[PDB]
């Protein structure tokens, strides 16, 4: 099944990405959690990637298409993926669209503005297996240690305070218009569209997204 994840910045998308990965046994393609990764092994992408990422500039199209062209294409993404995190840009939803990859269900997870800054900047990760917690609002069971590992969580350096708002700014000329885009889609008959409200409990919208796909 292929399914985008669409959303305001701290929504919850990648906190949900997991569920329907077992669920629905699908890969979780991340652009984040692989520009990340490209950074924390200095791989060649991963030089150009990480001061932009700091920035809160979103990374340049022409690499982040050639990057989850070169995903999609491998075996696992053979009955269906989940993107978290593509398409950021028209540019990247268009190019998607001309390489014929349809995809059956956007979700867009949206939260109010107030809420932003704060999912954001409380939230900490377990930097190796890209566990994401949230200090207040979804803490791991031990604090600073992660879940599974017992290994320390970290915070993102794009995940300060003066960087988010960075990053909003962005959002909203740059990925914003992609919820008119996808839904034009659902519109032509080309996808389904469906809107999730991303200030439940991760309990009910873990719910919500079943009534949704099954
Ligand atoms: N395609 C692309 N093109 C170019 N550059 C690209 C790109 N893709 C990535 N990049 C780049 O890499 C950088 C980062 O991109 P990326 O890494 O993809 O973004 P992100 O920082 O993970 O932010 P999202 O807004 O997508 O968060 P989310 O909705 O998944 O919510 P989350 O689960 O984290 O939740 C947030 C927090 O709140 C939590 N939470 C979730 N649900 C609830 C709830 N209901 N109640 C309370 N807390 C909750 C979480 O536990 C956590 O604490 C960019 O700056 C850009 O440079």
């Amino acid at each position: 099944m292929r399914i985008i994840l669409l959303g305001a910045l701290v929504a919850g998308k990648g906190t949900q990405a997991q569920f329907i990965m077992e669920k629905y046994g699908i890969p979780q393609i991340s652009t984040g959690d692989m520009l990340r990764a490209a950074v924390k092994s200095g791989s060649e992408l991963g030089k150009q990637a990480k001061d932009i990422m700091d920035a809160g500039k979103l990374v340049t199209d022409e690499l982040v298409i050639a990057l989850v062209k070169e995903r999609i294409a491998q075996e696992d993404c053979r009955n269906g993926f989940l993107l978290d995190g593509f398409p950021r840009t028209i540019p990247q939803a268009d190019a998607m669209k001309e390489a014929g990859i349809n995809v059956d269900y956007v979700l867009e997870f949206d939260v109010p503005d107030e809420l932003i800054v704060d999912r954001i900047v409380g939230r900490r990760v377990h930097a190796p297996s890209g566990r994401v917690y949230h200090v207040k609002f979804n803490p791991p069971k031990v604090e600073g240690k992660d879940d599974v590992t017992g290994e320390e969580l970290t915070t993102r350096k794009d995940d300060q305070e003066e960087t988010v708002r960075k990053r909003l700014v962005e959002y909203h000329q740059m990925t914003a218009p992609l919820i008119g885009y996808y839904s034009k889609e659902a519109e032509a008959g080309n996808t389904k569209y469906a809107k999730v409200d991303g200030t439940k409990p991760v309990a009910e919208v873990r719910a919500d997204l079943e009534k949704i796909l099954g």
